[PDB]
């Protein structure tokens, strides 16, 4: 039964008296070197004063509780701790008779790890029983969920309602009181999540009910009905299981290539071939790049832009073969061969701004009328049963609305898989789409019961309420698209196909051809120019730089008012398609909306910044040696895992220079201190006390480099990258106090003992060390990432990022 801390009141309680057995140990290494001889005897009564309250307060509720299972597994674990208490107590006594008695460091060790366990699983009883309480609570709704199947009238709909209501409010306050107590964001906010799920798709259940109980007296649609009634219930199941998981769970979630992989693929390469370096490592990482600059353009949304890109991943194969023969012949240093790696760096650099424009491009596309197709088909399903033709229509119109959804889902998929973006919003984003797919499987079998039910009003409230949900998943998923999506390059993407469309507007509406075709090509114009003003607004959203929002507020502003009056300028030549003079007024209109367009491109254009920095053209005797580690080689991967972590976070580091930058050096500190954790962890033949007195150096540097990342995420003016660190940064705490526990614990455990108590030991502690190096590493790139558009008077902006070299 391993140490817990899943719960505010497990942190609470075990973090101090972990720290005050850490100090036991201390004084008592303290002593075994001859430094000063320390009465435990305080110290001690302290640590069982705590455990005798504990054991008070638990042993309280061996009465006041109604399951037999908790009130069976307190006894053992009470007298285990008080046991563990009465060890230091012993330990105590033998150590201030005798600072070599053997007794004495056996039980002090053992007693110290007793404690700490001990009190885990005092608490942790509790917890099971609270959990075990909750699970039973959702599993009787859950159960009583499938009953909504049977009915058919009103009546069984109103006493299951009634049934159903107080029992899902019994479940959420139930989880809305226990999410607040977990020491892990992320299970809250699972925990949330469904908890809003839930209380979203009640109404829509009983509203589908509702449906099926009109729709059975037809004497129709009834299987559509009753799919859409079983989706909502099914979706009701799927949340209440994922509650119920992780409701029971009692482990660090983070402890359990990307775009963002991809993107510094292509930086690294780019740096590489910039410098002088053309070495299979760099080459390899190219042609790597080259195929993800050819799988994009397999996606792209025209030809032009396919054969773009593959034009240039063949030239720049073509470079890399020349580099190649250049360094067969022994002219790989020479100045050609470094101007042919760096003209081929450029050429790298130009293929990633090709595929974000791609990319672009097929958001231009794709998200140009989000609401349209959807809305086709509810007027489709509303068709009155005289139309001769409205199941032709219907059939027609709900083809075209999975394809279309379809796409927005397959687009979203694409840039998640190639935007740039972090590992965080890639997810997001694939959840968004995951879920805009789940509730188009429910918008046909609605509008095909409106079909066949045109009198029913109960399904017509049903359609729209399932539209409304349609609409606001594939809204929000596009307003996640928008944060990746490059805003620039969709505003040039807008500029050019509206300055085509508006082209070919004036041109039908001069010479005089069909006025479908001039409605039809107007109507595109506006939703072009609106899904400009929408990206403008996320843009705007995302900047904390009020000049450049108030800005990009009158260019989108001024844009907008121009949009209706071209609209029904075109309408009006429809009504006198051979006045020359609405013509005139048509054409100027559609003008101004291009230029509209050029003004919020102007705005976006002026305030844009390189994102990376640019190309070229041309200690004490314990970091010393902890230096001296981790710049010798490796050690063997299966014996010092710690190493191998904190190698990873100091070669991240490395590559930077400290000078002008306080970030890298106590990234690099940490680093030392973390390979010389992993060297204390590995001495088996004290290394106690320097496991734990390191243990709380390395949380000291966590707290200091939070603080520091903390200040640059503060004079950030980029939400996207501000969010990206801030992410990272709220999960250090809590990582690092359980790194003092797990040390503490892994310290008592080591150098005889038990064999599982230490196997255990090392491996939650490895796994949390592993997890702190992870996050501290990607503090480092979201705080370079972050440092690109800093204030220009907070001192931060006098950190330099200039690679080493």
């Amino acid at each position: 039964m391993p140490v817990k801390f899943h719960t505010k009141t497990l942190e609470s309680v075990i973090d101090p008296v972990a720290q005050q057995v850490g100090q036991l140990v201390l004084f008592h290494e303290q002593a075994e070197s001859g430094l000063l001889k320390e009465d435990l005897t305080p110290l001690v009564q302290g640590v069982g004063i705590a455990v005798t309250n504990l054991v008070q307060v638990a042993a309280s509720m061996v009465e006041t509780s109604n399951d037999e299972d908790f009130k069976a597994e307190l006894p053992p674990s009470m007298q285990e701790v008080q046991q563990a208490a009465v060890f230091l107590s012993d330990a105590a006594r033998l150590l201030k008779a005798d600072q070599g008695s053997p007794e004495g460091k056996r039980k002090l060790l053992d007693g110290a790890r007793g404690v700490i366990n001990g009190m885990s699983d005092l608490l942790m009883c509790a917890d099971r029983s609270e959990v075990r309480k909750m699970v039973k609570v959702c599993r009787s709704v859950q159960e009583y969920l499938d009953v909504a199947k049977v009915i058919d009238v009103e009546a069984d709909l109103a006493t299951f309602l009634q049934n159903l209501t107080p029992g899902m409010t019994s479940m959420m306050k139930v989880v809305e009181q226990r999410h607040p107590e977990l020491t892990n964001l992320a299970h809250a906010q699972m925990l949330k999540s469904e908890l809003g799920t839930v209380r979203e798709q009640i109404p829509i259940l009983i509203s589908s009910i509702r449906v099926c109980c009109l729709v059975i007296v037809k004497d129709s649609g009834m299987k559509d009905a009753a799919f859409g009634r079983d989706y909502v219930i099914q979706k009701l199941f799927i949340a209440i299981e994922e509650i119920i998981r992780v409701l029971q769970l009692t482990t660090t979630f983070e402890e359990e290539a990307s775009a963002a992989s991809l993107a510094h693929m292509f930086h690294q390469a780019q740096d590489a071939l910039a410098s002088g370096d053309i070495s299979r490592s760099t080459l390899d990482a190219v042609r790597k790049c080259i195929s993800e600059g050819r799988r994009v353009a397999a996606l792209a949304a025209t030809d032009e832009t396919r054969a773009k890109l593959l034009a240039a991943a063949d030239e720049l194969d073509q470079i890399l073969k020349e580099l190649e023969e250049l360094q067969a012949k022994g002219l790989g240093d020479s100045r050609q061969a470094r101007a042919l790696a760096h003209a081929a760096a450029v050429k790298l650099q130009e293929l990633e701004q090709e595929i974000r424009k791609a990319l672009a491009e097929r958001v231009a596309t794709d998200f140009v009328n989000v609401g349209g197709p959807i809305k086709a088909l509810e007027d489709a399903a509303l068709a009155s049963p005289s139309d001769p033709n409205r199941q032709a229509n219907f059939a027609q119109k709900a083809k075209e609305f999975e394809a279309h959804t379809a796409r927005l889902a397959d687009t979203a998929e694409l840039v998640a898989s190639s935007g740039g973006c972090s590992d965080a919003v890639a997810a997001e984003l694939r959840k968004e789409a995951a879920k805009l797919r789940d509730i188009s499987t429910a918008v046909v079998p609605a509008a095909r019961v409106v079909l066949e039910n045109p009198g029913n009003q109960a399904a017509k409230d049903y359609l729209r309420t399932v539209k409304e949900k349609w609409l606001e998943a594939a809204e929000s998923m596009g307003r996640s698209v928008d944060g990746v999506i490059d805003s620039l390059e969709f505003m040039k993407v807008s500029e050019a196909r509206i300055q085509a469309d508006v082209k070919e507007a004036k041109r039908i509406a001069l010479a005089e051809e069909d006025s479908m075709k001039l409605i039809a090509k107007a109507s595109s114009v506006a939703r072009q120019a609106n899904r400009v003003i929408q990206v403008a607004k996320v843009e705007a959203d995302n900047s904390e730089n009020p000049e450049f929002v108030a800005k990009l507020s009158s260019a989108s502003e001024s844009l907008a008012k121009s949009i209706s009056p071209m609209v029904i300028e075109a309408k009006a030549v429809v009504t006198s398609p051979q006045n020359k003079d609405i013509q005139r007024k048509f054409c100027s209109s559609a003008d101004k909306v291009v230029e509209g367009v050029a003004a919020v491109r102007s705005v976006i254009e002026d305030n844009w910044v390189p994102p990376r920095p640019p190309l070229p053209e041309l200690l004490p005797a314990e970091m010393q040696e902890a230096e001296e580690m981790l710049r010798a080689p490796l050690p063997p991967k299966d014996q010092n895992p710690i190493h191998h972590a904190a190698a990873s976070v100091f070669r991240e580091a490395d590559q930077w220079d400290e000078k002008g930058n306080d970030l890298i050096s106590l990234v690099k500190q940490m680093a030392r201190k973390m390979a010389m954790m992993s060297k204390y962890t590995r001495g088996e033949s004290r290394s106690k006390a320097d496991l734990i007195r390191m243990a709380k150096e390395i949380a000291l540097n966590a707290q200091e480099l939070l603080k520091l990342a903390r200040q640059i995420a503060n004079a950030c003016m980029d939400k996207r990258a501000k969010t990206n660190l801030l992410q990272l940064l709220d999960r250090i705490p809590t990582i690092s106090t359980q790194l003092k526990i797990l040390a503490t614990v892994k310290a008592t455990s080591m150098g005889g003992g038990d064999a599982r108590a230490d196997a255990d030991a090392t491996d939650m502690l490895v796994g949390n060390a592993e997890n702190l190096m992870r996050t501290v590493k990607d503090v480092i790139r979201a705080s370079e990432a972050a440092c690109i558009r800093l204030r220009p008077d907070s001192p931060i902006a006098s950190i330099l990022w200039r690679k080493k070299g």
